[PDB]
């Protein structure tokens, strides 16, 4: 057992591993399988370059044989910060079939996390593309070893310069120790707030099983074809179903230089890409562009917005623009994935956040004292399940207040509950806005605001006040010429918004702060307005 993992109970992995829910197979396993079935079949596509499920297979082999005689052991964690590109599969592979540990890092992240992610996990190695989106990683490599001397394996997918190529590890396969699929198979990024992100121990079994549910309900099959728009190693792009369950199910990946219209709308006319995954501000982008292009977007099958709430005044519009069935996705990367069926009603895919992908997924609804809330009230959202993590790794503390004695996981989402067991997500605990005594949903807010012709998009939050204690502030991205403030007010009074839910100020700007996948950073955006009020 990995130093710092917190397993399932005995009793409940006997019962996950008797109803099948771990299939007992590891990811090489895995490759190794669909490899053998129809090796042929291009798995990876990156520009004018390919990749078969047997040229994957073999390049894992041959890569972890280089990783091995590196010197890199099982157990061994190595920090993966890779963009969107075929490296990052034959390294992935690789290092589960040594039993080594990838670490997700972001493409965004620099020396601060980095060094962070390499001292905490004890990393034996760091791996990275030479540059990427106009950032040499080489120079963030230079940076790391500064801080920290000990890590003496630095690889660069790309020119190295002082460094170790990449291509230069692959060499003859061997014998590797065994694998099991019980065993940690790597460490993913939480994605709160406050820098520091905790590490999320996730095993063979426990991932795999979130694949299979995610094909299952996304229906992924030899003819799918989806698009890596988003930075991959982030859950969402990555195993919700993500470019792994696209691989588990035998179909192909096609990777995007960027998350951008210009590059994704060409690549999904010429590859007839059937499905991609976006989170809310690139949602409207898309959206934008989709009305200004001439891209035929038409092989488009479904489209998924995730990661934050993709406000109904928005959702509603996927039908009209894309052509294509919307898919929202509320997931985390501790856990719990959540989705709308795709033969859904349009008002259930428009309104809600889907339900729980596993049938042996529990939630709860409970009230500031862990109080179980009445039927379809809103309050707290606690979870548990074959794939939601029982502990953060290596931080007893952090576990201590984010897991209940019995198991459940604190998400710190405020949600309420549906009939059929959807969920309608408030926001985050964190991002309530309480104005002198009364709280304010954001997003009920944003959701009015997206209704204004003057508006591309808006991310409401609180702003500090002497009297009230906390007052409300909206940034909004203007759709054009920024509408007035007041103008704005007036628009949501006409509307009926309830006084006190009206935002006491209006900040325009052409883009928010964002996250490591792209989401909106409120706790960026909090930041901006009380460094705005301080200067006065
Ligand atoms: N759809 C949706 N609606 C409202 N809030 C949502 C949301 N999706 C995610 N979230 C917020 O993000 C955390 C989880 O953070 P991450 O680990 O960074 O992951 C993801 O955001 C994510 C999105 C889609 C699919 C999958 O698998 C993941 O991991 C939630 O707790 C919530 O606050």
């Amino acid at each position: 057992m990995l130093k710092g993992f917190t397993p399932w109970p005995d009793e409940l992995a006997e019962t996950y591993r008797k109803n099948g829910c771990w299939a007992g197979e590891t990811f090489g396993d895995l490759l190794r399988d669909r490899a053998a079935k129809y090796g042929d079949r291009i798995a990876i596509t990156c520009g004018n370059t390919h990749w078969s499920y047997r040229e994957l297979d073999t390049r894992a082999d041959r890569l972890a044989a280089g990783f091995q005689k590196l010197g890199i052991q099982q157990k061994d964690r190595v920090v993966v910060q890779l963009p969107n590109i075929k490296e990052f599969f034959e390294v992935i592979f690789a290092l589960f079939r040594l039993g080594a540990l990838p670490v997700f890092a972001l493409p965004s992240h620099r020396s601060s996390e980095i060094t962070y992610f390499c001292e905490f996990a004890e990393a034996a190695a760091y791996i990275i593309p030479d540059a990427y989106s106009g950032f040499d990683y080489r120079s963030l490599a230079r940076q790391v070893q500064s801080k920290l001397p000990t890590l003496k394996n630095i690889i660069v997918a790309g020119e190295a310069e002082e460094f170790l190529p990449l291509e230069d590890l692959h060499t003859e396969p061997v014998k590797l120790p065994e694998v099991k699929s019980s065993d940690v198979a790597f460490l993913q990024l939480s994605g709160g707030s406050t820098g520091l992100s905790k590490l999320i121990p996730r095993t063979h079994d426990d991932y795999i099983y979130s694949l299979k549910r995610s094909v299952e309900v996304c229906w992924l099959d030899h003819s799918t074809v989806y698009l890596a728009a988003l930075p991959m190693a982030h859950n969402y792009p990555l195993s919700s179903p993500g470019v792994l369950g696209v691989l588990y199910a035998g179909g192909r990946v096609v990777l995007s230089p960027s998350p951008s219209p210009d590059d994704a709308f060409p690549l999904i006319e010429r590859e007839k890409v059937t499905i991609t995954a976006l989170v809310p501000p690139l949602a409207m982008v898309w959206m934008d562009a989709a009305s200004s292009r001439r891209d035929d977007l038409s092989s488009l099958q479904v489209l998924q917005v995730g990661g934050a709430k993709f406000s109904a005044e928005a959702a509603r519009r996927v039908k009209a623009v894309f052509g294509c069935t919307l898919q929202q996705v509320f997931g985390m990367a501790e856990g719990l994935v959540n989705y709308t069926r795709l033969d859904d009603p349009e008002e259930i895919i428009v309104n809600t956040q889907g339900k729980p992908m596993s049938p042996y997924d529990e939630s709860r609804v409970w009230d500031d004292h862990d109080r179980d809330v009445k039927p379809g009230e809103t309050g707290h959202l606690l979870t548990r399940g074959p794939y939601t993590i029982r502990g953060y790794y290596k931080a007893e503390e952090h576990n201590a207040a984010s897991f209940t004695e019995d198991g459940f996981y604190r998400t710190g989402d405020i949600v309420r509950l549906t009939r059929d067991g959807y969920i309608v997500v408030e926001g985050r605990a964190k991002d309530q806005i309480n104005r002198g005594g009364e709280k304010v949903a954001a997003e009920e807010v944003e959701n009015h605001l997206l209704a204004h012709p003057a508006v591309h998009d808006a991310a409401m939050v609180s702003m500090p006040d002497q009297f009230l204690g906390e007052r409300s502030c909206v940034f909004i991205i203007p759709r054009d010429e920024a509408p007035k403030a007041a103008e704005l007010k007036a628009f949501l009074r006409e509307r009926g918004l309830a006084a006190y839910k009206i935002p006491d100020r209006v900040e325009f700007v052409e883009s928010f702060p964002q996250t490591g996948v792209g989401k909106v950073s409120k706790k960026a955006l909090r930041e901006a307005i009380s460094e705005k009020l301080l200067a006065g």
